[PDB]
């Protein structure tokens, strides 16, 4: 149901995730970039709902506030701990690809 | 609960790409739209809208994988592309990649 992941932000230098807001319902992992810390770890998937990053818990903030705070946190060097709710969502990428 | 539906014809000769990503859930949906492409140029389709039909291929009785494969095939052949979408995206906001400053 819930998974917490501590990301290797020394080896990897970026999370490599997009965010989708649903409404406010919450913010969700949209796409994952191969080569980033989240892809490396492997436990988080597209459609998972983001609950907390570091000391910032998103459950009682607006989607826009959540993404604002998330951006600020991920652009400070240092450790990143993400907690998600494991929520049938497949990313096919750009249709203009082979 | 009601959704509007729209049909749009994409001018692929003028634009060289559609500029949409697709996510499957139920159905296939627009994930993101890249400005510069044919879909953004038309302007009516938004992230979270559901694709119903491309040209003569209706997706109601197709798996998401088969829908995307058929769409991708069409995109890689010349000609205009006629897309019908359900306006289901009202509650879906694409914030983009978190990684850039």
């Amino acid at each position: 149901n819930i998974i917490t992941v501590t990301l290797n932000m020394e080896k990897y230098n970026f999370l490599g995730i997009s965010i989708v807001g649903q409404s406010d319902g919450g913010i969700y992992i949209g796409s994952i970039m191969k080569g980033g810390a989240v892809a490396a770890d492997g436990r988080i998937e597209p459609g998972d709902m983001l609950l907390q990053v570091n000391d910032m818990n998103f459950e009682n903030m607006s989607n826009d506030d959540a993404v604002r705070v998330l951006r600020d946190i991920v652009h400070k060097p240092g450790p990143i701990v993400l907690t998600v709710a494991k929520s049938g969502w497949k990313d096919y990428g750009w249709i203009d690809g082979k």
